[PDB]
């Protein structure tokens, strides 16, 4: 376990620079005092309600953020406040300068990405998830908003706030948590009594590949509740355009299989030609970096 | 006394910008009358950096007269809306840094013979400072320079000591120098091991990760080693001796100089010529 009372005040160690946005708590552009090196700082208030969730996120971050496709944990701190205010805990991690995949799409003519970039980005997500799954971890919130880009267009995964730490390799879970539009049919276990696994993350990856392809996830136009209803009943989504590759159309086809038993595992999905057969990982990264930079 | 320093107007002149340093720029300079080349470090005078400016000019005047340390020629102050800028004039090291030489080299690796030669000169230079109660605190390929005749010179006394203050370059920092949560001459010897790996692999260990994830990893991870098995058993041993996370057990400068990778090294003239030939081939 972790002891929160053992965490020091961030005083002259780190400092907040500007507010980036909000999360599951706020997210700040922060800096390491002595070095001037940037970090993202997740400022969240200490409550006995969120305590069970706060503990898991710090645990997940300390253990697996070492992999290159996961935004790395730098440490945690607790800013102690007067009797008026709540104590706020800071999660310090790798600052991903370019922002989210979701933002990149928004700030792009047509709100679509070049297939080469989708293949590059998807691979990095798959590498990152393979790390997690091999370590008996389900992310449970894979979406473009949680797939970040550094200044050098490197792909990093974020938000362990809804993650799962399975015990056995044959272990299952049945909590029902995530973002409606990106949730897997099985994870919609709000009406059944029994179970899902690492496969759930692979569905969300297919939804995010569609998000990068179409600008938004399938069923974007409906209320999250309508989507929750439709996702199980409607057939597995596909790219509306015929201009995308046969490899991409196949990748989506493999990713989005409503029956998780028949849906391919992380290791086999990594073998897929859309992921495996890809050009100079360095050339695409640079091409993407060049696109990130504009107005 | 800083106010006793003359204006460099007509004495020395800046020719072109070589690069940048510790909150100050470095230019290729020229003595007006003689046409002779010098390194001029141009930095703004402030009462904040005053404590740091004073130490750099002090060490420069006291220890630069050694052969492995780029020699101090003098200081000047441009009197100026604008801030007064101080110029620190030293010997011009024509061939540039070890870091640059690596960058402008196919494979970004140096011949082991050159690494042994270069390392020895750094050790000679550090032995000088450590015997004189001085910690460099910023030993890196960018601060190890080469003259036209491929001679090795040390630079930047801006973070030096006469300790625990936490200053340097993340990758090169010694575990003990990472005293960022409330260290001696040995700290420089770690950085030398990192720079030997830099000359061997093109970059320091943990280069693939942000300086922050490196700051985190350096204490926790085991001491780095050369990833290739093609390097000598002597080189592999030298790195092994240099990089000992426990500074108490890490060998001193005098004993590290005794090491066979440094000591058992041939014609200091043949290697310097070989290196000179490589410097000249690249440009
Ligand atoms: N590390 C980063 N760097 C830059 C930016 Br912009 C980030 C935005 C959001 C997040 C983030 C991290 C953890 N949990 C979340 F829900 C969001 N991280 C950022
Ligand atoms: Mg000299």
């Amino acid at each position: 376990e972790i002891d929160l009372s053992a965490l020091r005040d961030p005083a002259g160690i780190f400092e907040l620079v500007e507010l980036v946005g909000n999360g599951t708590g706020q997210v700040y552009k922060g800096r390491h005092v002595k070095t001037g090196q940037l970090a993202a700082i997740k400022v969240m208030d200490v409550t006995g309600d969120e305590e069970e969730e706060i503990k898991q996120e710090i645990n997940m971050l300390k253990k697996y953020s070492h992999h290159r496709n996961i935004a790395t944990y730098y440490g945690a701190f607790i800013k102690k406040n007067p009797p008026g205010m709540d104590d706020q805990l800071w999660l310090v991690m790798e600052f991903c300068g370019a922002g989210s995949v979701t933002d990149l799409i928004k700030n792009t003519k047509g709100n679509t990405l070049k297939e080469e970039w989708i293949a590059y980005i998807c691979r990095e997500i798959l590498r990152g998830l393979s790390h997690l799954h091999q370590h008996k971890v389900i992310h449970r919130d894979i979406k473009g908003q949680n797939v970040l880009l550094t200044e050098n267009a490197e792909v990093k995964l974020v938000d362990f706030g809804v993650s799962a730490q399975l015990d056995r390799t044959v272990g299952r879970r049945n909590t029902f948590i995530g973002t409606p539009y990106w949730m897997a049919p099985e994870v919609i276990a709000c009406d059944e009594n029994p179970t899902y696994d690492f496969k759930s993350d692979l569905w969300s990856l297919g939804i995010t590949a569609i998000e990068m392809a179409e600008g938004a996830p399938p069923l974007c136009d409906m209320h999250p509740m309508r989507a929750l209803f439709l996702i199980p009943r409607n057939p597995a989504p596909r790219l509306k355009s015929k201009k995308w590759s046969k490899k991409f159309q196949s990748f989506i086809e493999s990713c989005l299989v409503k029956n998780h038993s028949q849906r391919p595992a992380t290791e086999q999905l990594m073998k897929h030609p859309f992921i495996r057969d890809q050009p100079n990982e360095r050339q695409v990264r640079i091409q993407l970096k060049d696109h990130i930079d504009r107005t």
